[PDB]
């Protein structure tokens, strides 16, 4: 067929029961992640062609970055507490791989600070038990697919996207072939 399994995506072989619909998983340290959100602006434009009440989950991960990656895990956690992701995703980005000025955690506190949140607002978040819980939630879903790569997106945890099967020399071209995929898939 156009989508054939085994080539723009692959079928998991160990479905995962109650997964979100469409789970992207990255890490700040992840160069193809800051391709993919920074240049490309993957999630925004699967976004745009999902189909009505199908809902978009991202998460970071542990396996990049060390101690410091695991810091990024937890102000995820944060993002998506306080629901401010769109302002810290781009900072948080070039801040690990542009100017290479995140080194601590305090700098990543910093992030947040510039883009408005309050100091003692993000200090009560990331000592908060809702944010060890989104902590554990993003632990377990990348843990549900076995994952040791990024960047990935699953589909009803089912489906796996496979952009290695992809012509990449048009970024728009290969961008909406990405999106008509996810949708597809979730049609499937």
């Amino acid at each position: 067929a156009q989508y054939e399994d085994g080539k723009q995506y692959t079928t998991l072989e160990k479905p995962v029961a109650g997964a979100p619909q469409v789970l992207e998983f990255f890490s700040f340290f992840c160069p193809h992640c800051y391709q993919f959100e920074e240049v490309l602006h993957i999630s925004d434009n699967v976004k745009k062609k999902l189909p009505e009440g199908v809902k978009m989950t991202k998460y970071h991960v542990n396996f990049m970055g060390g101690d410091l990656g695991k810091d990024l895990t937890q102000a995820w956690a944060v993002a998506m507490a306080l629901g401010v992701e769109d302002k810290v995703t781009v900072p948080l980005f070039e801040g690990v791989q542009k100017t290479q000025t995140i080194r601590s955690a305090s700098d990543i506190r910093d992030v947040f600070i510039n883009a408005g949140i309050k100091g003692e607002e993000y200090d009560a978040a990331w000592n908060s038990f809702v944010v060890k819980s989104l902590v554990a939630q993003q632990e377990k879903a990348a843990a549900d697919v076995q994952l040791r790569g990024v960047p990935a997106m699953f589909v009803n945890g089912k489906y796996q996207l496979n952009p290695q099967g992809m012509d990449t020399s048009n970024m728009d071209v290969f961008v909406q072939q990405y999106a008509d995929t996810v949708k597809y898939l979730s049609e499937k």
